[PDB]
């Protein structure tokens, strides 16, 4: 009997690329700029994951995500003519942009639904002080906020997900982890968990192959949080 | 300026004593049992504090609040006549209900105004699994679910504070700790938070003398969450 979701954040529940792009070009309409925002976007996550990569490797201590982009935003800078006009304060403001991620249209309606019938979380990679605002800003009802930071970890770490289990008070078959991308969704099948696969076909913005064909381990496969909460039988 | 608001659970937010009582009287109607559940509550809690402090020492492993309620359970039991008559799924309901906790009636509309207000989390000592299910249960909104489990500790351990304010990404002067128990505030407010405390004179039943003078370190003192919240201005 399933008993609790736990659902991926970043990709899954919010679109993070439409957040950076049409935020930064308001971020430079104010100072008076102008750069290719699309590229901009693919730089910080590729710095982004750059130097997460580093950190379990072992090439770089341990420290919160929210402190990672802002380092690969200073990287990023450097390699633009108006990055220079921006102080340590002004990229502060960009950097908080991460707490700001705007979610998909369905995803408040179907966090709703699935949360009157069952246990709802998040368990994302996220820090815990941005994926607490997402929801906040966003409106996004959870029963829990829980991220990898709590185990000083990222996933696929299999304490991450017992992190899930040991929180909620349940066992794995009970849980089920919910996201759009298919690393998380084969580590959490491993542990026992059910997995739903929500295809997000704009993850990364336009122009760019996104796998989202079904696989048979997937419990559930749909294209929103409210049809999965309508597989569910989680109705309004 | 204050910014987040870290709330302690048991009896600061909820009546664990007429929980215990009421629901052990109900659970004792259809079992063909009679108990004095004001003794048996606090027989409960002292057996249970007496092994929390075991954990606490050293003197035995660490595991979650409902673990060491539900052999705290089984000591008592073994006290009284009827405790043979409960079998293991039995005392398993009975231990189920501190997962069920009643809020005080100010709890519920004094959250909300608060949360419109400052982001709001709890950080009590109970396990995740039922301040979770206590706060889903009693629609008690919180943007965060924290407990001293998180860093498998327990209040006042300042490894308990520092999970609030790196979970929210604040520093301490802009945390406020809200509780009706005077060695929480003492802890927090020697660690640069704010304290609030709130008058909980029947938080041990009817004739059980309680603590609840004013204290001048405190910043505030209320006796509801609904005065708390318009001390601090936050109305509906
Ligand atoms: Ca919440």
């Amino acid at each position: 009997g399933l008993k609790a979701l736990f659902f991926d954040v970043q990709g899954t529940l919010v679109d993070f690329y439409s957040t950076i792009t049409r935020e930064g070009e308001a971020f430079s309409a104010v100072r008076g700029f102008q750069a290719d925002w699309t590229t901009v976007t693919e730089q910080w996550r590729a710095e982004y994951r750059s130097r997460l990569d580093q950190v379990i490797k072992g090439e770089r201590p341990w420290t919160t995500t929210d402190r990672i982009y802002r380092e690969a935003l200073d990287g990023i800078l450097a390699n633009h003519p108006w990055g220079a006009s921006l102080n340590s304060a002004d990229r502060d403001e960009l950097n908080s942009l991460w707490s700001k991620l705007i979610p998909w249209d369905d995803t408040a309606p179907g966090l709703a639904r699935l949360r009157s019938k069952y246990i709802t979380s998040t368990l994302s990679n996220g820090s815990m002080a941005s994926v607490l605002r997402i929801s906040k800003l966003g409106a996004l009802p959870f029963d829990a906020i829980l991220t990898a930071e709590l185990v000083r970890s990222s996933k696929p770490d299999p304490k991450v997900y017992q992190l899930a289990l040991d929180s909620v008070g349940i066992e794995a078959h009970q849980a089920m982890m919910v996201a759009c991308h298919k690393y998380d969704l084969q580590a959490a099948k491993r542990l026992g968990f059910k997995v739903a696969f929500i295809a997000r076909p704009f993850e990364f913005g336009p122009n760019k192959k996104v796998d989202t064909k079904p696989e048979q381990y997937f419990d559930y496969y749909a294209n929103s949080v409210v049809e999965l909460a309508g597989m569910l039988g989680a109705l309004e």
